[PDB]
């Protein structure tokens, strides 16, 4: 494509071209991009020596990280902020009305919602996005506090969808190391939640199958540290954990895996279990 699109109908008409040529769901594809915009806004929120101010995380990260295809599909938008939430608030939203190659985005409140370990509470808020004047897609996002060494360093991933519908603009995101990421999805998934709510995270199973596939060999020590910090700071239960499956876990690990046939993860919860438990005592050898 020579020039970027003019108007939203093209770009959604651009898009769902794309989408059909690599195989991929639409409205997959349409989210994707529309993360990338917001992240794109969170890459030009930084401190004054230009490091970046937000780290993008959970969900929104994997997919960046193995692309469409190889990552579970999640329209959470996670972020670690290094800065105070009404300040993260502020500057995106003024990265927001400034623009990104035509998108230009709305921010709602921020909200604290409940969380037992953070003295901290993280927020949650939406942008809606718009492309040259008409509303485009409205993405949830959520910003949470520093844990430890968690901010400490940062990965930058980036992704062609745009540069596909003629966007050409070069795209890179900052995202949290994926030491912290098996930290606070290994503490997360055997989480045990007060009596009124029950932990549903069984998709967290498949990540942390990812996250260890991107980690080939490496050296788990710096993975160890972060599961020390992680579970320590919250002072909850402690490490290392026992990755225990819950009775509604095997529909909701069943549907955590659709659309990762060709993948070698575990097709069944317990052995999905059974595998991040066998990572996690791996994880706790480290010399
Ligand atoms: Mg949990
Ligand atoms: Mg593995
Ligand atoms: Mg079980």
């Amino acid at each position: 494509y020579s020039s970027p699109p003019t108007n939203l109908r093209s770009l959604r008409d651009r898009l769902t071209q794309v989408a059909e040529r690599q195989g991929v769901v639409f409205g997959r594809l349409q989210r994707h991009v529309a993360m990338i915009v917001v992240a794109q806004f969170a890459a030009t929120l930084t401190d004054d020596t230009g490091a970046p101010l937000l780290l993008v995380k959970g969900g929104s990260s994997l997919e960046l990280r193995r692309g469409i295809p190889d990552s579970r599909t999640s329209k959470d938008f996670d972020t670690v902020a290094r800065r105070d939430i009404e300040l993260i608030h502020e500057q995106l939203a003024d990265a927001g009305e400034t623009g990104w190659e035509g998108f230009t985005a709305i921010f709602t409140a921020p909200e604290e919602i409940d969380v037992p370990g953070m003295p901290v509470k993280p927020r949650r808020f939406t942008a809606k996005l718009s492309y040259r004047g008409r509303a485009f897609a409205t993405v949830p996002i959520q910003v949470s506090s520093v844990e430890a060494g968690n901010a400490d360093q940062f990965d930058t991933l980036t992704s062609d969808a745009l540069g596909l519908v003629g966007v050409p603009a070069a795209v890179a995101v900052p995202c949290m190391t994926i030491p912290w990421q098996i930290a606070q999805k290994l503490h997360a998934v055997t989480a045990v939640l007060e009596e009124p709510k029950v932990n549903d995270r069984a998709h967290d199973l498949v990540d942390l199958q990812l996250l260890e596939g991107l980690l080939l060999d490496a050296d788990l020590m710096p993975t160890r540290s972060a599961c020390i910090a992680i579970f320590e700071a919250r002072a909850q239960h402690p490490w290392p954990p026992r990755v225990a499956t819950l009775p509604h876990w095997p529909l909701i690990y069943a549907g955590a895996l659709e659309g990762l046939d060709h993948l070698e993860l575990a097709r069944t919860v317990d052995a999905a279990a059974q595998a991040v438990q066998r990572f996690v005592a791996r994880i706790d050898r480290a010399t």
